[PDB]
């Protein structure tokens, strides 16, 4: 036991959110939190404002891990919902930048987030997106074939995450099954520019999807590129029908 340990008595459950374990909403010290029932020692070293904050942990069966409650659930559910109809490119590039901001912290800390996708991004209020929950379509070849998981395989997945955003939560490589993707991507296939998406944003995706992992961008580059986007790259942006 360490200083992250708390009394299970100090937590009140209220609303169940999901299952799979089970995730609960509730109150701590009479503050609102989320409880994930039955580890995440990785969340102890990591403390960034675009990462879902770990609050506590009950270290005996049944295990309760307590973190900050993100009020809109996954980014995927948030895009497939009533909001994705209104979301345009500035709102999505904003979201992509917060995610890249979190993964650039991960990059500095020399960590790897093996499963990076919109199901694992959590949304709160005012388009706050945070990285959490530390997939052949989202996975880079070197990782899916030879196990070479690097921050550069996460750059690849982030580039796929950029397709999820620009498509309002569509599944990448549409119409293609897993083995069809593996064999296609190996042969050099990359997804084309999504509808109403600037080629400048798709050019960025194609950088994240380079053959050689070392020639891919950093999130430090990615988050800088995305924050400066509507000034340095597309200051000529007019809102289309969907983007
Ligand atoms: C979508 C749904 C599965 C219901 N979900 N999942 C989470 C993750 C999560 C939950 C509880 C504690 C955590 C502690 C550290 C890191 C993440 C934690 C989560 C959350 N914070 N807030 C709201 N919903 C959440």
């Amino acid at each position: 036991k360490d200083a992250w340990e708390i009394p299970r008595e100090s937590l009140r459950l209220e609303v169940k959110l999901g299952q799979g374990g089970e995730v609960w909403m509730g109150t701590w010290n009479g503050t609102r939190v989320a409880i994930k029932t039955l580890e995440a020692q990785v969340m102890k070293k990591l403390r960034h404002e675009k990462l879902v904050q770990l609050y506590a942990v009950v270290s005996e069966e049944p295990i309760y891990i307590v973190g900050e409650y993100m009020s809109k659930g996954s980014l995927l559910d948030f895009l497939k919902g009533e909001m994705g109809k209104y979301l345009r490119l500035p709102q999505l590039v904003d979201m992509a930048a917060q995610i890249a901001s979190g993964m650039a912290y991960v990059e500095r800390m020399n960590y790897v987030h093996r499963d990076l996708r919109a199901a694992n991004i959590l949304v709160g209020e005012n388009l706050v997106c945070k990285v959490a929950d530390f997939p052949i379509k989202w996975t880079a070849p070197e990782a899916a074939l030879y196990g070479r998981f690097t921050i550069k395989s996460d750059v690849w997945s982030f580039g796929i995450l950029l397709t999820e955003l620009t498509t309002k939560g569509r599944v990448p490589y549409p119409g293609m099954v897993n083995r069809e993707v593996l064999d296609q991507v190996e042969r050099g296939y990359r997804m084309p520019c999504p509808p109403e998406c600037p080629e400048s944003l798709h050019d960025l995706m194609c950088q994240c999807w380079r053959k050689d992992p070392e020639e891919r961008p950093t999130f430090e580059y990615l988050q800088a590129f995305l924050e400066d986007y509507f000034t340095s790259t597309e200051p000529q942006y007019q809102p289309g029908e969907n983007l």
